[PDB]
């Protein structure tokens, strides 16, 4: 009957508070943690997230892979008034539990869910959603997509100098070539933050690649 993506939203309705994005992050946490294992980003990968959320104060957020809306929630909650967040997730059962937990959490003003596959999206964001350049990335999608997506990103002129790459999973699953691109080019610097595996004692961590401009 229920999947475990509904099994996660059924469980915060009835145990967090409406409109309160805190308890709704801590609500998946423990359910997590005692209950079924989850790829959410986790409450210690979040702490990350959201200092660098605060250090850079984006006005236009992307995310890359919403699954429950964990991080949507996590960034959106800290957004300045005015600040938006797009997200796409190609999965719509994703899509629509994203959408209600949103919703339950009283965010969904500032999310922009976009249901579809990332590499058709990003080309049409200028155009069709009106887009400039995006502050801030979040790469949590299939790792496979962290590369094709980067340099698609670039190709469509949506970096600028200073955008903020943040990528999940850099150790574990692992992001190889994504990894050694970032390090390796001109075009970013980057930092490792070090961190753990959401919901076990596995080292991983994410990676901060900061836009510099396109390489002469
Ligand atoms: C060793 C080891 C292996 C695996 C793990 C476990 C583990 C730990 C983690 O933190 C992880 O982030 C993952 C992981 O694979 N995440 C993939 C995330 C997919 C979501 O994004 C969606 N999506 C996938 N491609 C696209 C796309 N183009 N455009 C739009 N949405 C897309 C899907 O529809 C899902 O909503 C796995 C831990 C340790
Ligand atoms: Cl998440
Ligand atoms: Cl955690
Ligand atoms: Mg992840």
């Amino acid at each position: 009957g229920d999947t475990k993506e509904q099994r996660i939203l059924r469980y915060v309705q009835q145990n967090a508070k409406p409109g309160d994005p805190q308890s709704v992050l801590e609500a998946i946490d423990t359910y997590c943690t005692q209950k079924e294992w989850a790829m959410n980003v986790g409450d210690a990968k979040g702490q990350i997230m959201d200092a660098v959320i605060r250090e850079y104060s984006p006005s236009l957020v992307l995310e890359l892979g919403a699954y429950c809306g964990y991080s949507a929630v996590r960034m959106a909650r800290l957004l300045q008034p005015g600040a938006r967040l797009l997200t796409m997730e190609i999965n719509p059962d994703c899509a629509a539990i994203t959408q209600q937990m949103l919703n339950f959490a009283g965010l969904q003003d500032k999310v922009t869910i976009l249901n579809g596959a990332s590499q058709d999206l990003i080309p049409q964001l200028k155009k069709k959603y009106d887009v400039d350049t995006l502050d801030m990335v979040f790469l949590d999608h299939w790792k496979d997509r962290y590369l094709p997506d980067t340099l698609l990103l670039e190709k469509c002129g949506l970096l600028r100098k200073g955008t903020v790459l943040l990528a999940d999973n850099v150790i574990v699953p692992g992001t190889p070539d994504f990894l050694a691109y970032v390090r390796g080019s001109s075009s970013f610097e980057c930092t490792h933050y070090s961190s753990y595996l959401e919901y076990m004692k596995v080292v991983d961590g994410l990676e901060k690649a900061i836009y510099q401009g396109p390489s002469s």
